[PDB]
Protein backbone atom coordinates (compact mmCIF):
# COMPACT_ATOMS: atom_id res chain seq x y z
CA UNK A 1 0.00 0.00 0.00
CA UNK A 2 1.25 4.14 -0.13
CA UNK A 3 0.80 7.16 1.18
CA UNK A 4 0.10 10.18 -1.29
CA UNK A 5 1.61 13.11 0.32
CA UNK A 6 0.66 16.23 -1.60
CA UNK A 7 2.88 19.26 -2.78
CA UNK A 8 1.27 23.44 -2.57
CA UNK A 9 1.24 23.46 -6.48
CA UNK A 10 2.26 27.04 -6.26
CA UNK A 11 5.08 26.86 -4.03
CA UNK A 12 6.58 23.54 -3.10
CA UNK A 13 5.68 23.59 0.66
CA UNK A 14 3.77 20.69 1.48
CA UNK A 15 -0.26 21.27 1.20
CA UNK A 16 -2.99 21.60 3.76
CA UNK A 17 -5.76 20.50 1.18
CA UNK A 18 -7.84 21.13 -1.34
CA UNK A 19 -8.66 25.18 -1.61
CA UNK A 20 -10.23 26.82 -4.29
CA UNK A 21 -9.63 23.87 -6.45
CA UNK A 22 -6.02 23.31 -6.64
CA UNK A 23 -3.95 21.22 -3.56
CA UNK A 24 -2.29 24.41 -1.69
CA UNK A 25 -0.29 25.52 1.14
CA UNK A 26 -2.43 27.89 4.06
CA UNK A 27 0.09 30.72 2.83
CA UNK A 28 -0.63 30.06 -0.88
CA UNK A 29 -4.48 29.42 0.07
CA UNK A 30 -4.93 32.92 1.82
CA UNK A 31 -2.88 34.85 -0.52
CA UNK A 32 -5.60 33.49 -3.42
CA UNK A 33 -8.43 34.63 -1.34
CA UNK A 34 -6.77 38.02 -0.38
CA UNK A 35 -5.79 38.90 -4.14
CA UNK A 36 -8.88 37.67 -4.92
CA UNK A 37 -11.09 39.06 -2.66
CA UNK A 38 -9.31 42.66 -2.44
CA UNK A 39 -8.93 42.84 -6.65
CA UNK A 40 -5.56 43.31 -5.82
CA UNK A 41 -2.81 43.67 -9.20
CA UNK A 42 0.81 43.53 -9.17
CA UNK A 43 3.43 43.88 -11.29
CA UNK A 44 6.21 41.75 -11.89
CA UNK A 45 9.94 43.82 -11.44
CA UNK A 46 11.56 41.41 -14.00
CA UNK A 47 10.07 39.51 -16.65
CA UNK A 48 6.99 37.47 -15.46
CA UNK A 49 8.98 34.28 -15.16
CA UNK A 50 9.90 34.56 -11.23
CA UNK A 51 10.51 31.27 -9.37
CA UNK A 52 7.86 30.52 -6.63
CA UNK A 53 9.07 28.26 -4.22
CA UNK A 54 8.50 28.62 -0.05
CA UNK A 55 11.89 30.28 0.50
CA UNK A 56 10.17 33.86 -0.01
CA UNK A 57 7.28 32.66 -1.82
CA UNK A 58 5.91 36.42 -1.92
CA UNK A 59 8.96 38.11 -3.45
CA UNK A 60 6.92 38.48 -6.69
CA UNK A 61 3.49 38.69 -6.02
CA UNK A 62 2.22 39.14 -9.99
CA UNK A 63 3.80 35.90 -10.71
CA UNK A 64 2.66 34.23 -7.05
CA UNK A 65 -1.10 34.70 -8.28
CA UNK A 66 -0.05 33.56 -11.99
CA UNK A 67 1.27 30.15 -10.95
CA UNK A 68 -2.25 30.17 -8.73
CA UNK A 69 -4.20 30.20 -11.96
CA UNK A 70 -1.73 28.34 -14.02
CA UNK A 71 -2.12 25.49 -11.59
CA UNK A 72 -5.50 25.62 -11.72
CA UNK A 73 -6.59 28.03 -8.65
CA UNK A 74 -10.42 28.92 -9.25
CA UNK A 75 -11.20 32.74 -8.70
CA UNK A 76 -14.48 31.83 -8.87
CA UNK A 77 -14.32 29.66 -6.14
CA UNK A 78 -13.56 32.40 -3.50
CA UNK A 79 -17.18 33.29 -2.15
CA UNK A 80 -17.81 37.26 -1.96
CA UNK B 1 -2.74 50.67 -19.90
CA UNK B 2 -3.14 47.09 -19.09
CA UNK B 3 -3.54 43.50 -20.70
CA UNK B 4 -6.35 40.90 -19.02
CA UNK B 5 -5.25 37.22 -19.79
CA UNK B 6 -7.84 35.11 -18.90
CA UNK B 7 -7.53 31.49 -18.06
CA UNK B 8 -9.81 28.47 -18.38
CA UNK B 9 -12.09 29.01 -15.58
CA UNK B 10 -12.07 24.98 -15.46
CA UNK B 11 -8.63 23.57 -15.81
CA UNK B 12 -6.50 27.21 -15.71
CA UNK B 13 -4.59 26.73 -19.17
CA UNK B 14 -4.88 29.96 -21.11
CA UNK B 15 -8.58 30.39 -22.57
CA UNK B 16 -8.70 30.35 -26.28
CA UNK B 17 -12.05 32.93 -25.70
CA UNK B 18 -15.64 32.91 -24.35
CA UNK B 19 -17.28 28.95 -25.45
CA UNK B 20 -20.99 28.34 -24.57
CA UNK B 21 -20.97 31.05 -21.08
CA UNK B 22 -17.48 30.70 -19.63
CA UNK B 23 -13.87 31.83 -20.66
CA UNK B 24 -12.34 28.48 -21.19
CA UNK B 25 -9.33 26.35 -23.38
CA UNK B 26 -10.00 24.61 -26.38
CA UNK B 27 -9.76 21.35 -25.07
CA UNK B 28 -12.77 22.28 -22.05
CA UNK B 29 -14.93 23.69 -24.71
CA UNK B 30 -14.57 20.35 -26.37
CA UNK B 31 -15.11 18.33 -23.65
CA UNK B 32 -18.18 20.16 -22.70
CA UNK B 33 -19.63 19.99 -26.35
CA UNK B 34 -19.55 16.17 -26.42
CA UNK B 35 -20.74 15.72 -23.14
CA UNK B 36 -23.64 17.78 -23.54
CA UNK B 37 -24.62 16.52 -27.46
CA UNK B 38 -23.80 12.82 -26.37
CA UNK B 39 -26.06 13.16 -22.83
CA UNK B 40 -22.60 11.36 -20.97
CA UNK B 41 -23.12 10.60 -17.71
CA UNK B 42 -19.86 10.00 -15.59
CA UNK B 43 -19.21 8.82 -12.13
CA UNK B 44 -16.40 10.64 -10.10
CA UNK B 45 -14.20 6.88 -8.54
CA UNK B 46 -13.33 9.02 -5.38
CA UNK B 47 -15.48 11.72 -3.37
CA UNK B 48 -16.58 14.13 -6.16
CA UNK B 49 -13.94 16.32 -4.79
CA UNK B 50 -11.11 15.93 -7.74
CA UNK B 51 -8.66 18.55 -8.72
CA UNK B 52 -8.57 19.97 -12.51
CA UNK B 53 -6.06 21.16 -13.76
CA UNK B 54 -4.14 21.58 -17.29
CA UNK B 55 -1.87 18.44 -16.05
CA UNK B 56 -4.19 15.66 -16.56
CA UNK B 57 -7.68 17.36 -16.90
CA UNK B 58 -9.82 14.16 -17.87
CA UNK B 59 -8.85 11.94 -14.91
CA UNK B 60 -12.20 12.61 -13.71
CA UNK B 61 -15.02 13.10 -16.51
CA UNK B 62 -17.19 14.00 -13.81
CA UNK B 63 -15.44 16.56 -11.43
CA UNK B 64 -14.51 18.12 -15.07
CA UNK B 65 -18.55 18.44 -15.92
CA UNK B 66 -19.72 19.66 -12.42
CA UNK B 67 -16.33 22.24 -12.75
CA UNK B 68 -17.68 23.51 -16.22
CA UNK B 69 -21.46 23.80 -14.92
CA UNK B 70 -20.14 25.05 -11.66
CA UNK B 71 -17.83 28.41 -13.30
CA UNK B 72 -20.73 28.64 -15.50
CA UNK B 73 -20.36 27.18 -18.77
CA UNK B 74 -24.54 26.77 -19.86
CA UNK B 75 -25.58 23.03 -21.39
CA UNK B 76 -28.14 25.37 -23.07
CA UNK B 77 -26.21 27.32 -25.35
CA UNK B 78 -24.60 24.05 -27.19
CA UNK B 79 -26.86 23.98 -29.98
CA UNK B 80 -28.64 20.74 -30.40
ZN1 LIG C 1 2.22 27.26 -1.20
ZN1 LIG D 1 7.83 38.05 -11.14
ZN1 LIG E 1 -9.58 24.10 -19.73
ZN1 LIG F 1 -13.83 13.07 -9.38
Amino acid sequence: GHMVVEYCVVCGDKASGRHYGAVSCEGCKGFFKRSVRKNLTYSCRSNQDCIINKHHRNRCQFCRLKKCLEMGMKMESVQS
